[PDB]
Order: structure tokens, then C-alpha cells, then sequence
């Protein structure tokens, strides 16, 4: 890895910042990103609310994420990681997600914003529909057989 100008990381950060400041003036189904700090242009730390809609946006808790880029962006998209623990079939105890979640659908055309919205929605809102991106099968089994007890458990931690 090297700390190098990337035309598209910078262009996509400027675009996210513009959207995050348009959002924080006005959906219960969408997740709101409300802070974007960086640590090198290659590492974006975000603060997020899940949708009021979901199990995960109940007490309006904050969720912290890391978006990590490589020198090859936009050819490969960044990795999203939860810094906040999240009980989920799609997230590990490390905060990892399967690369497939993002990589099956990536074209270099798309923006860091699009990647971030896809992941937040997938995990907070579209989790019930299983694909090839399950990383925590104890959480999947538990949702599948105790839908209601899985909810009470998300509000715990």
C-alpha cells in the first residue's frame, strides 16, 4: 500500500460530503450518514444511524464504520467494516463483511457513496433475504427459527 493522489477517491469523498450536508437539513426507511472524518484519503471513518424502520435503528443508536480503499480504486471497491459491534448474519465479530456483498455488483463507474448505501441497506434493512454473503451462520439460524427472539437480541447488542 502507498499514500498517493487518487483522482477518484478525492472526487468521491467531495461527493459524499456534499450529500451528507444536503441530508443533514432534511426517510424512516433509509439510513442516515451524519459524520465523515478521514485518516489518509484511504480510510474514511463514518458515523451512521440505521433506519427508524428497522430493528437496528430502535433507540436511534450511532453505528461507526470504516471504509478502507486501495491504490487500485475504482477497479476494486473499498471494504466496509463495522467498528460498532452489530449482531447480524452478514457481519462477523470482527466487523467484517463478505466481499461478495459489494463485489458481485461492482462496476468502476459507481461511487463510494453507492457502496456505502448498498451495505447499510443490506445489513440494516434487507437482511431477511439470504444470498451468498452470509458470514455469521449462528445469527442466520437464529433469525430463521426465532425471528422474534432475534429482534430482542439486536436491541441488546
Amino acid at each position: 500500500m502507498k499514500n498517493i493522489s487518487n483522482k477518484r477517491i478525492i472526487k468521491d469523498l467531495k461527493l459524499l460530503l456534499e450529500e451528507v450536508d444536503a441530508n443533514n437539513e432534511a426517510s424512516p426507511h433509509s439510513t442516515a450518514i451524519f459524520s465523515v472524518d478521514t485518516d489518509t484519503i484511504y480510510n474514511w471513518i463514518l458515523k451512521v444511524k440505521a433506519p427508524a424502520d428497522s430493528v437496528y435503528g430502535g433507540a436511534g443508536n450511532t453505528y461507526q464504520l470504516s471504509v478502507l480503499f486501495s491504490d487500485d480504486y475504482p477497479h476494486e471497491p473499498p471494504t466496509v467494516r463495522f467498528v460498532t459491534p452489530v449482531y447480524s448474519p452478514l457481519v462477523t465479530g470482527e466487523g467484517g463483511i463478505c466481499d461478495r456483498m459489494v463485489n458481485d455488483f461492482w462496476t468502476p463507474d459507481q461511487h463510494a457513496s453507492d457502496v456505502i448505501k448498498l451495505v447499510l441497506d443490506r445489513v440494516f434493512s434487507q437482511y431477511k433475504s439470504r444470498r451468498d454473503d452470509d458470514v455469521n451462520p449462528e445469527a442466520r439460524h437464529y433469525l430463521e427459527k426465532f425471528p422474534q427472539d432475534f429482534a430482542a437480541r439486536v436491541r441488546r447488542g
